DNA sequence: CCGTAGGCACGTCTGCTCGGCTCGAGTGTTCGATCGCGACTGAGGACGAACGCGCCCCCACCCCCTTTTATAGGCGCCCT
């Protein structure tokens, strides 16, 4: 082996599963087709059913706010002076070589 | 007098904030290891002293210088 694997609950594991989320939340984004882009609170759930919503809100805070709207099915609207980094900005994030 | 709309209350979703727990990093302290120095001991070589060996000298002992005297066989020399 010429790549390190880690530890359970060790820093780098936990970083890497924050950054996989990361980049996850990100093509989200790129994939919305509405101007402003915006994002449900449901997809994310979907595909990672074993993280908390308070961790994912955490990931959300910095690059959308939250418009609620008469309905259970809420969106996350990208914040308008963010820049939503580019496709090989994602790359550098992660590496399949990590996951 | 009746119907409908609005207001309030509660439920639910989430967004923020506070508290608690755990993990990681750092620094100080204490213990063990290793290194250096000195001392002891063993081995080898060199020097000094004592003993033993070798050489030389000295001492001791025995025979040779003569005389005599009886007596006799053999060998060699000297003058008649």
């Amino acid at each position: 082996p010429l790549f390190e694997v880690p530890g359970p609950n060790s820093k780098r594991a936990n970083t890497h599963i924050r950054d996989f989320l990361q980049v996850f939340i990100y093509r989200l984004f790129w994939k919305s087709k509405d101007r402003p882009r915006r994002i449900r609170m449901e997809d994310i759930k979907k595909a990672f059913p074993s993280h908390s919503e308070s961790s994912i809100r955490k990931r959300l805070k910095l690059c959308a706010d939250f418009k609620r709207t008469g309905m259970d099915s809420n969106w996350w609207v990208l914040k308008s002076d963010f820049r939503l980094p580019t496709e090989e900005e994602i790359r550098a994030m992660v590496s399949p070589e990590q996951c």
